């Protein structure tokens, strides 16, 4: 639990599924980002609660929980500040003019996360590239994972929602709600397609609707330009129609540390 007395606010950041965001410092010297929960938005009680679990999932690829405030409202939730912003956006600028070693790393940087997450058995159920941040080296980090647990809107909690990440689900979540270390894996092959294709929209010719359809008769993303045949296997091995046929993170981690060292 963080004292507000020990936050500021300076520049406001963005608005996400729960309200807006600020840059600010905590202690008069590090540099934080701060959710401020919009009323309605949240299941606080239950975020609170989970908030004592989440304390303790630490690890460098993931952004790392500072603390929260909810002895007041609106409740805030404080994190460390990635200075870059969100994977997606950083992956549009063509400025960047990314080599494929850069886009491999930023892969492995996030397959580092969701390993540590595998292991503590702990899903984050909406990965993506959006929901990666960046931080001022260029490390990318993984945001927000458990937190569509506690989100209240219908639109983003059911599956045929206008919010619900359709494009990075795998079929057995799209018609069954199956929920499993196995849908994190499908995301994350969405994710490396998103890397590999500088950020373009999953099956960005095709509506929700029809991307669920795709996927149902066995079809799937192409190979980016950028990917060689080594990385589209690892992307493609993620979207297996059968969950128990998809690698674990680790096994994902190994692949991708060959195909550098190959590559
Ligand atoms: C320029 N640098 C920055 O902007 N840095 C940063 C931007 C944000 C930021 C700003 C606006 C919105 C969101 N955002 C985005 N997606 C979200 C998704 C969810 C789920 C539950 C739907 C997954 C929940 C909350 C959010 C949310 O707060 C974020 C993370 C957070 N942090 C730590 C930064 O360092």
């Amino acid at each position: 639990e963080i004292d507000p007395k020990d936050l500021t606010f300076l520049k406001e950041l963005g608005t996400g599924q729960f309200g807006v965001v600020k840059y600010g410092k905590w202690r008069g010297q590090y540099d934080v980002a701060i959710k401020m929960i919009k009323e309605g938005s949240m299941s606080e009680d239950e975020f609170i609660e989970e908030a004592k679990v989440m304390m303790n999932l630490s690890h460098e690829k993931l952004v790392q929980l500072y603390g929260v405030c909810t002895k007041q409202r609106p409740i805030f939730i404080i994190t460390e500040y990635m200075a870059n912003g969100c994977l997606l956006n950083y992956l549009r600028e063509a400025r960047h003019a990314f080599q494929t070693q850069q886009l491999l790393e930023m892969c492995k940087d996030v397959c580092e996360a969701m390993e540590y997450l595998e292991s503590k058995q702990f899903l984050h159920r909406d990965l993506a590239a959006r929901n990666c941040l960046v931080n001022d080296q260029g490390v990318v980090k993984v945001s927000d994972f458990g937190l569509s647990r506690y989100v209240l809107d219908d639109e983003y909690t059911s599956s045929v929602g206008s919010k619900f990440p359709v494009r990075w689900s795998p079929p057995e979540v799209l018609m069954y709600s199956k929920f499993s270390s196995k849908s994190d894996i499908w995301a994350f092959g969405v994710l490396m397609w998103e890397i590999y294709s500088l950020g373009k929209m999953p099956y960005e010719r095709f509506t929700n609707s029809e991307t669920a359809e795709h996927i149902a008769q066995g079809l799937r993303l192409y190979r980016p330009h950028l990917a060689s045949a080594a990385v589209y296997t690892i992307m493609y091995s993620c979207w297996h129609e059968k969950a128990d046929e998809r690698p674990t993170f680790k096994i994902l981690l190994s692949n991708i540390l060959d195909v550098m060292d190959e590559e």
